[PDB]
């Protein structure tokens, strides 16, 4: 059972901005998913500072970064809040449109693509490397559910039948033919020692046969 929603039109906006702009300096998208997977860390370990049993879901807190040659995908892993199937719905957790709306009037007045994560949609930066993306979920109150979208101005949420994933959110960037360096161990350690050093959460780079 597969459902097919349509982006409100700001969003797809932006996601075409992201795929169509000419914008050399794409590594960004992995300090941003980056740190959406450190805000994510940051709510479960607040909630569990009042209720441990919140961490009966998994107890380590961590960011793993898994490339993969023969699939074509770099896939980000974290094991923290998660998302329900509403918070997918409803843009993946963020004020998406608000934050559309803020980003766009920063780039024509002088902004550049790199600024995304500060109007809270750095999500979608990862289109800048990925012609699809697939997004696993699991938070404490839902189900485990699978969010995916090409662009091309609609989504699909479906229930995740594939390996369970206790808690926590992956996010599966299935790269263009053209972006496959950021599946070499040399590049993502660049980028990560660049842009993400002050993490506060182990970042682990898997390596491959
Ligand atoms: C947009 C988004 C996607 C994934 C996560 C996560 N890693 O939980 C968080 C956000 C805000």
């Amino acid at each position: 059972e597969v459902e097919t929603f349509a982006f409100q039109a700001e969003i797809a906006q932006l996601m075409s901005l992201i795929i169509n702009t000419f914008y050399s300096n794409k590594e960004i998208f992995l300090r941003e998913l980056i740190s959406n997977s450190s805000d994510a860390l940051d709510k479960i370990r607040y909630e569990s500072l009042t209720d441990p049993s919140k961490l009966d879901s998994g107890k380590e807190l961590h960011i793993n970064l898994i490339p993969n040659k023969q699939d074509r995908t770099l896939t980000i892993v974290d094991t923290g809040i998660g998302m329900t199937k509403a918070d997918l719905i409803n843009n993946l957790g963020t004020i998406a449109k608000s934050g559309t709306k803020a980003f766009m009037e920063a780039l024509q007045a002088g902004a550049d693509i790199s600024m995304i994560g500060q109007f809270g949609v750095g999500f979608y930066s990862a289109y800048l490397v990925a012609e699809k993306v697939t997004v696993i979920t699991k938070h404490n109150d839902d189900e485990q559910y699978a969010w995916e979208s090409s662009a091309g101005g609609s989504f699909t949420v479906r229930t995740d039948t594939g390996e369970p994933m206790g808690r926590g959110t992956k996010v599966i960037l299935h790269l263009k033919e053209d972006q496959t360096e950021y599946l070499e161990e040399r590049r993502i350690k660049e980028i990560v020692k660049k842009h993400s050093q002050f993490i506060g959460y182990p970042i682990t780079l898997f390596v491959e046969k």
